[PDB]
């Protein structure tokens, strides 16, 4: 509250480390269907279904342009990366595949850096 703060967590690595993880994510195998933000003109049903949709690249100019505030805000875009797949493709399909495959490869790179 008003003059009463928990002890100041030592926030200065985490644009870094953030750029590291998401480097990783990048340079996955199963990365491909996330690389780039999915064409709106080409993909019958994306544009009114997603309504954020979000990419790995899309996220990588968020955050060398200072557009996130804090580590959480750019989880939730990676993880509305995975949300979002999910939301379109089948489980058993490739990039429904992929889409597991990457959540859970983010998710033990976090808690493992910030946990």
């Amino acid at each position: 509250s008003m003059s009463v703060k928990k002890p100041k967590r030592d926030d200065s690595k985490d644009l870094a480390l953030c750029s590291m993880i998401l480097t990783e994510m990048e340079t996955h195998e199963d990365a491909w269907p996330f690389l780039l933000p999915v064409n709106l003109k080409l993909v019958p049903g994306y544009k009114k279904v997603i309504k954020k949709p979000m990419d790995f690249s899309t996220i990588r100019e968020k955050l060398s342009s200072g557009q996130y505030p804090n580590l959480e805000t750019f989880a939730l875009d990676v993880r509305l990366v995975f949300d979002n797949c999910e939301t379109f493709n089948e489980d058993d399909s490739d990039i429904g595949r992929a889409g597991h495959n990457m959540r859970k490869y983010f998710e033990k790179k976090w808690t493992d850096t910030f946990k």
